[PDB]
RNA sequence: UCGAAGUAUUCCGCGUACGUU
RNA sequence: CGUACGCGGAAUACUUCGAUU
């Protein structure tokens, strides 16, 4: 059966993928590493008080292949362009042809910031447009007037 | 109890609305009619070989949805008319009806040749969804 | 921020069924 | 395109619990 790319096997890989560093070799779709914050960091940082954030949350699932990303966003510009980095369409793709085949399923963009989520989704043999939308969803979000 | 304002009874007369369309006054969102194809109308157009007839959008306040199908060709006469089924104001006016104290899921959802978007938060960032879902519609009938 | 549970919705994919708007 | 399901996920809102006892 191919469909280990969908098996719980992989599903479980793909969100420990987060907070190992790929032990296993589980190919991911970002680039940078997650910055989630500890619950000591998180809670002292809330003191004043949900706006202007420590950063974000993003997520890319290929059918039930979910892969989660927390990072540290300044609202800056050179932040801005940091973050931004943080996946492309190749590595996207890259990523999406070790989970997809045969049988079309629906892979998700998704990011919240400042109390505000896009989700991006659709058929896995729509994945490039996706992605597109999702780079295009993600600037704006993040250069969201206030 | 007595909290009508997200009720089962107003969210089948919000799904109603689509279609009936003002019966009993609900106040929707959209100031566009509902431009939904029929059976076989949607069949002709697909026997033409994409480019599809048109594009599908809703907003949400709490469980009271709102949903519209609208025919755009890809020009910029169908753009600014599409864009036109909403504003700001329509929404955070049609909002403020099934909006209590309580902050509750708002969304807004809309689906183009096959990519779905969809902008979704508490109604307490009501007005940062709108300027996202605008922004995000218009690239979306773009590219 | 992380994990888990429940409640109320929505979205996507797949499959089934029924249609003159 | 509409309606009704069934399956698999995700997202949002609200609530509860735990996080170098």
């Amino acid at each position: 059966m191919e469909r280990a790319i969908q098996g719980n096997d992989t599903r479980e890989q793909a969100n420990g993928e987060r907070w190992d560093g790929g032990s296993g070799g589980i190919t991911s779709p970002f680039k940078l590493p997650d910055e989630s914050p500890s619950w000591t960091e998180w809670r002292l940082y809330n003191d004043e008080t949900q706006d202007n954030p420590l950063g974000f949350k993003e997520s890319w699932g290929f059918g039930k292949v979910v892969f989660k990303r927390y990072l540290r966003y300044d609202r800056t510009e050179a932040s801005l362009h940091r973050v931004l980095g943080s996946w492309t369409g190749d590595s996207v793709n890259y990523a999406a042809s070790r989970f997809l085949g045969a049988n079309q399923v629906g892979c998700h963009y998704s990011i919240r910031f400042r109390g505000v989520s896009v989700t991006i989704s659709g058929g896995s043999r729509t994945l490039q447009h996706l992605c597109e939308m999702a780079i295009r969803s993600k600037q704006e979000l993040l250069q969201l007037t206030p």
